[PDB]
């Protein structure tokens, strides 16, 4: 019947990844979400034409490595790997989340958009150009976004769906 992309947000505490996520399925803004709320968003979307099911898994909590965890993530086919554009140390926990998605999906060809968010805001502290050499270096897409204004974020998460069908092929 109609394919279901499921996809997985993850990153640092405070980069936006559930105020990313409810702006996309829920269509608001949250200022403030608790950090240990994790659940999986669902919705119908049209992407170039083709009528689909998002299914995205906001991720939350603790960090931990029991292997349902592990499976769990081993069950997403795209990840989105959120920064926030006013945070260096988010920045540099990048390659962590990297090195876990390649480690479970046991591959260097999963699909992966790198998003730097809060793109709204003045006084940034990563500079852009660090973050697309960062994506080259990984061959994916950088993508800014900011979850307040929506500006990129049906982008960044279709983009990753764009990935993941190439994937397939
Ligand atoms: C504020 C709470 C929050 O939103 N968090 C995001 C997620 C839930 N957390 C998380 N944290 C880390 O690392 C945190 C940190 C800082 C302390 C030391 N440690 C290492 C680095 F320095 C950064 N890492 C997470 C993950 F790697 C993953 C994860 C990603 C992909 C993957 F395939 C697997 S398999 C598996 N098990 C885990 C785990 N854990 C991953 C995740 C995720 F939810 F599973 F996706 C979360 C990680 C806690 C805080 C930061
Ligand atoms: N200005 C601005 N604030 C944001 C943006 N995204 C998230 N926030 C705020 O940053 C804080 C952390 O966001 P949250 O989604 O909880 O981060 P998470 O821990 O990664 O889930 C919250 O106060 C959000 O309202 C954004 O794009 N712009
Ligand atoms: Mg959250």
């Amino acid at each position: 019947g109609m394919t279901e992309y499921k996809l997985v947000v993850v990153g640092a505490c405070g980069v936006g990844k559930s105020a990313l996520t409810i702006q996309l399925i829920q269509n608001h803004f949250v200022d403030e979400y608790d950090p240990t709320i994790e659940d999986s968003y669902r919705k119908q979307v049209v992407i170039d034409g083709e009528t689909c099911l998002l299914d995205i898994l906001d991720t939350a909590g603790q960090e931990e490595y029991s292997a349902m965890r592990d499976q769990y993530m081993r069950t997403g086919e795209g990840f989105l790997c959120v920064f926030a554009i006013n945070n260096t140390k988010s920045f540099e926990d990048i390659h962590h989340y990297r090195e876990q998605i390649k480690r479970v999906k046991d591959s260097e060809d999963v699909p992966m958009v790198l998003v730097g968010n809060k793109s709204d805001l003045p006084s940034r502290t990563v500079d852009t150009k660090q973050a697309q050499d960062l994506a080259r270096s990984y061959g994916i897409p950088f993508i800014e976004t900011s979850a307040k204004t929506r500006q990129g974020v049906d982008d960044a998460f279709y983009t990753l769906v764009r990935e993941i069908r190439k994937h397939k092929e």
